[PDB]
């Protein structure tokens, strides 16, 4: 369907408003939805891995300097590319903690926005699982009780795989940092390329990144693929294009 | 000669150690302390044997799990400045996941923020919110448990230093960051080795490290060397290691 993302909701001096001309191709589609969302710190590479979710090189801008560069929610809609009839929505999301916006609430509001909307909610950190972004995934996730699949990815990933003697994959890394939902996953990158090729990184072909980050993108890709289910409210009750414009009308106004 | 543990955290109950209190008391030269506080598994206790000028001292490791708890202090003659002694202390990391004990993380931090003459703040890629508010929230609370120079190292660092279209120095990168510690200090540090080889950093020679990441380092340790000053109290009360070891029974008591 479209070629490009577009803004889907405006985060100017930290309103959340809708834009209706997304909402208007929202409701253009009657297949059911796959909503795949990204959250996480900013400068994070966040943008830049959702765009291999599309298969395509560019698409969610991309920017190297310590300033944020996405801003509210953007989503791109697309042909799924296994299941027929399925139109995959992709929601790129605004990093948390940017230090120049210093303003937690609307961090809050923005996360809450993405895992309510989402049927996998990607959570993107950099070298490990901290404690820190564990409470606040759950913190979130007691609120937005009050008002889908966890796909944990770690990023620039180097660290021993390895728990009291014992070699883990991820899944069992993830788990044991969640002891004291349903659907958890964990995926490792390398480190794409060499550190000074990392601001041209959109523009390297697969050939000039690290081997195997390449793989392991692929690896992610083909789970979500193939593993994502149509985004689904209470009831039995299957969500195409129509119905996730009402659900980001009624939560964006009961945000506000 | 070997760093010693200070401050011992078994069950996460902080503990003087009184062989390192009985060394400090018999330090009668005034002291330079310089504490190092971030999150797990950031490379904070190899930083730190880099000041101690050996390239082994407080223990490193490389896996998901943490390493370095409680508090470890190492007693080593200032490089520079005669009769001084320069007290490192080297910290257990926040956010460690398997921990499940939050108020025992913000005790370690107050505590080395307490004694600290110069308080080494150590964090990856960026300036994040969330770090800032943890050393505000912290910077807070150890003022009423008493009813510092600052120097930010940032770890793994890729994006460019460009703010609002103007170049920036990394102190005006963390000015800029911090806008809304009267004397403040920022260093950034390439990714050391250009493999992700990083598991066996402690064995390398500089001349395999990355050789601007070597003449970071050896900037960082020049600032330490000649910007940090004698451990002061309220009167200009010049801390000694005896005064010190006395700080630290007043301030785990004051934290218990
Ligand atoms: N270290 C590292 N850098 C990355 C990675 N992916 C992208 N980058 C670079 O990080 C910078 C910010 O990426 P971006 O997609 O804008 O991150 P976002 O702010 O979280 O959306 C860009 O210069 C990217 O080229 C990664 O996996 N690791
Ligand atoms: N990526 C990266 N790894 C590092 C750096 N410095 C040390 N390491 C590696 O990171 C791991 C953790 O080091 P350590 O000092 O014990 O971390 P700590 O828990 O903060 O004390 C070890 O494998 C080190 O070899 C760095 O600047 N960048
Ligand atoms: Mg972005
Ligand atoms: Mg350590």
């Amino acid at each position: 369907h479209m070629s490009d993302p577009m803004c889907l909701i405006e985060n100017f001096n930290e309103q959340l408003k809708v834009n209706q001309e997304a909402l208007e191709i929202l409701s253009a589609i009657t297949q059911p939805v796959v909503v795949v969302a990204i959250v996480g710190l900013y400068r994070t590479g966040k943008s830049y891995l959702m765009n291999k979710l599309a298969g395509k090189n560019k698409g969610f801008s991309v920017a190297s300097t310590v300033q944020s560069h996405t801003k509210g929610i953007w989503i791109w809609c697309v042909p799924h590319p296994n299941w027929p009839n399925h139109t995959l929505v992709l929601l790129d999301t605004e990093g948390l903690g940017d230090v120049e916006k210093a303003d937690n609430k609307n961090d809050i509001q923005i996360f809450a926005l993405a895992l309510l909307l989402s049927s996998t909610f990607v959570y993107n950190t950099v070298n490990k699982i901290d404690q820190g972004a564990i409470d606040l995934l759950h913190n979130v996730t007691e609120l937005t009780d009050l008002l889908p699949d966890l796909v944990w990815t770690l990023r620039d990933f180097c660290l021993g795989l390895e728990i009291d003697g014992q070699l883990v994959t991820p899944d069992e890394y993830l788990e044991n940092s969640l002891r004291p939902f349903p659907k958890k996953k964990c995926f490792i990158f390398d480190l794409p390329a060499h550190q000074k090729k990392l601001a041209q990184l959109e523009t390297l072909p697969d050939d000039e990144l690290e081997p195997e980050f390449v793989q392991q993108v692929t690896e992610f890709c083909s789970y979500i693929f193939s593993h994502s289910m149509t985004k689904t409210l209470p009831g039995g009750i299957m969500v195409n294009g129509s119905r996730l414009k009402n659900l980001v009308l009624t939560y964006v106004n009961a945000i506000s």
